[PDB]
């Protein structure tokens, strides 16, 4: 296994959010709908990327 870049798309991005606001804050149940997106990673994207300043 080599990946490193391994970047995020659009639909997880899309679903990570339809999905927080529903589930609140309950990543274990979030993670439900994208098992392949680990807690960890999760939190981080919500916390780098989804926190670009709207």
């Amino acid at each position: 296994m080599e990946v490193k870049k391994t970047s995020w798309t659009e639909e997880e991005d899309r679903i990570l959010y339809q999905a927080h606001k529903r589930l609140g804050n309950r990543w274990a149940e979030i993670a439900k709908l994208l098992p392949g997106r680990t807690d960890n990673a999760i939190k981080n994207h919500w916390n780098s990327t989804m926190r670009r300043k709207v």
